[PDB]
């Protein structure tokens, strides 16, 4: 059992909080809640350029052929124009599907906003997707617009989708067809200024696809009401503070990287960092050593390879800038915990959620101990249990369903045109099932199976 | 006469501030009134990479040929860096005057906030001097190593010199000879932190030579004390928020681009602009634009070939995000006035002071009407007087000497290797003289002949 380390952590205590906390008071560090105009994207990004973090860097892009950094203004800006040109030459209105099919880099982001901005559904697709992904997930939402770049135009099949209008691409020297046009184009004439849809807490802003266990991939919508909890969990389980870098190594494609690469930080008005091309110790060491990032998000895949590459090659870097490591995706072995704690002298945080969930729900604290391969605690204002097969709680040490009670704000309101799916989650009780066997020890904490 | 506009003034009240101001109260803002450990350098970069403002954007650069961004924590890194390249490699120590002799770029910056840390004395020379006035700067001040860039490298006579050690070269592929070391590899090499040299409030930072009534140039010492009225100037007199991007064109070679274009902003944490090139109404209205210029310095020369341009070059420009606009230099026409009124609907603000008075002494105000011609009212801590040649207060209306009230912060010590012309500047009862004549008005404002 890795024991805490003292400091000024946003979450002092754990218990307290979990045993006090109420939903309604996260609602108050919104500004919905005193003007009542309601949307994540203004939250995350133009709420903070009308502040004191105004001039704060925001995004950090860090890449072989360019090295760029913008400002919360230039982030809101960037967005604007990009709203501005999705609403002009897309013909988007308020929940159109817009997906997003590109490599990562400042545009894929300022796009994304922007189609957030004024109310369509955003749904970011992994550049690696051949033609046979990328036609079922845009037949599925039967999508408007697609954004992507000349290398991977050859990979939508356009006559296949009747859906489909507009193919926006970005870069190159595309020839602009009936239903192609050049994005930077149209993009250097459009203004800064956007008129947000203004929009109501249970309306969508993110579609994401997953490979079901039928083989056919599902579309789980998120609403902009996730935003309450995807800033809570920015707060606690990230630790941001105002003086942090943040790097968040997950793909934008994934819901890892759409929610904690993007939301999360910037609802709390941190700094995120970016950084193209493939994964390389080198790259990534180097990248920790010159930002001095202090806040990491990364994957065990990630952790494990960077663990084949030997303790010298960390030990050639200068890594004192980091103060907090988290990680997502897999249950995290133990033996990447000790090498973290041997390298960077730190704990690597477990945190556990799906795409279904919205946000973490069980996760490790900077308050709390971290027992090595185990998942942590629900957050407050979240009940979890592992529950049977008729939705009794179970007693702790016995093997189980891992059940969250229903309600938390960042659930998925609905499957994408498939509602029997939907309600195939849920069990009686209240209790939503996520298929993956769990078990609770006598202090509370889970372990996954 | 222009009133005065409605607002939320650092400010807010003239008349009371000015009647119970004591500089106590403005010694509190810094570190070194509670640690003990003075230095302005630290307090315009350090003390803020190490708050809340460690990711803000502390310097925009912008020519034709580079666009970089630099926070605090970058501008900090850089000048250690700048420093312990000075330490090792010209062998300055505590009270050795390093020259800068390069054009206005991100170098400059970094070398004399690396220079003014470990306690030497900063001197720039402007660009344009030719070989006799850099001879002549290098020679009084027996300047013990020169920084400047290989066009420059050949304007300078080493061999003249026997109290230049160490001539160090920025960009170009300049061979190191034996005096000759090129800046850029020896910055590569070193070390991001740096062992600040913490100093007395009695010893000097700055050294400005300025062309001298009897023909040849002096040298005006500043100590670090002056900050604290830097600070106070920047915070009343420039309005300075923290949501402001502040730019001022003056260069750094001579004392206004150095206190106003380095100093006062940084004090108080502003975010500062510069642009390389020549001046053209298309570079600095397209720079007002891109970067939403809030607060801006000028002199009235620049102005006036703003007037000259034309009002519909400038109509073309959107100039909304300006909201202080200051003048500096010479008395303003207030014909310019009206057209900055017309332009950018806004007051420009004219101030006074001179090299030899540290910072701004009587200057114009956002929480003060302005009387166009009229070089404003002497800051709260500062007293001024229309003096004549026995040091007699003169009643209002009547011409005079301009003389100010001995013993404010930012008085220079002495002028370098002569004190003679240092006391020359004083008169019988605690009248410091500046060669000037003005005349107060019924109202205490100052007008300028």
């Amino acid at each position: 059992a890795l024991p805490a380390i003292e400091g000024d952590h946003n979450l002092k205590n754990y218990e307290e909080t979990y045993r006090h906390f109420d939903w309604a008071e996260a609602e108050k560090h919104f500004s919905w809640h005193e003007t009542g105009k309601l949307n994540a994207a203004y939250e995350a990004i133009d709420r903070h350029a009308e502040s004191f973090r105004k001039n704060k860097v925001a995004l950090y892009y860090k890449d072989a052929k360019r090295d760029e950094k913008y400002t919360f203004k230039e982030m809101k800006e960037e967005s604007n124009r990009a709203g501005n040109v999705l609403r002009r030459y897309g013909n988007v209105e308020k929940g159109d599907r817009v997906f997003i099919f590109m490599p990562r880099s400042p545009e894929l982001y300022f796009i994304m906003l922007g189609a957030i901005k004024i109310g369509a559904i955003a749904g970011p697709l992994f550049e690696a997707f051949m033609e046979g992904a990328v036609k079922d997930r845009l037949e599925n939402s039967e999508a408007k617009v697609v954004v992507t770049t000349p290398e991977l135009l050859e990979r939508i099949p356009v006559d296949k989708l009747p859906h489909l209008q507009h193919v926006f691409v970005v870069g190159g020297e595309a020839e602009s067809g009936t239903n192609i046009i050049n994005y930077d184009e149209a993009a250097k004439q459009e203004s800064t200024r956007l008129d947000i849809e203004w929009m109501d807490k249970k309306d969508g802003f993110l579609l994401h696809y997953t490979s079901g266990s039928t083989g056919t991939p599902k579309g789980v919508l998120h609403v902009h009401e996730a935003m309450i909890q995807q800033y809570q969990t920015g707060k606690w389980v990230l630790d941001l503070k105002e003086e942090d870098i943040y790097w968040c190594t997950a793909d934008p494609g994934w819901v890892t990287g759409t929610v904690y690469g993007i939301f999360a930080p910037w609802l709390n008005g941190a700094t995120n960092v970016i950084v193209g091309g493939r994964f390389s110790p080198e790259s990534w060491y180097g990248t920790i050593e010159q930002l001095g990032v202090n806040v990491w998000y990364s994957a065990p895949t990630a952790f494990r390879m960077l663990m084949g590459a030997g303790d010298e090659m960390a030990a050639k870097y200068d890594l004192t800038s980091l103060r907090h490591v988290l990680s997502v995706g897999e249950p995290l072995n133990p033996e990447v915990i000790r090498w973290g704690h041997k390298v960077f002298n730190k704990r690597i945080h477990d945190t556990w959620w799906m795409t279904e969930t919205g946000s973490q729900l069980i996760c490790n604290y900077p308050c709390m101990d971290i027992k090595p391969g185990s998942m942590g605690k629900p957050i407050p204002g979240v009940e979890a249990a592992i529950v049977d097969n008729q939705g009794n709680e179970l007693p702790p040490y016995r093997m189980g369903n891992l059940a969250i009670k229903k309600g938390w704000p960042s659930m998925m309101h609905t499957i994408w045109n498939n509602p029997e799916k939907y309600e195939s989650y849920f069990m009686p009780g209240g209790w939503y099932v996520s298929g993956d066997s769990a078990y609770m020890d006598e202090e509370g904490y889970f372990w996954f199976q």
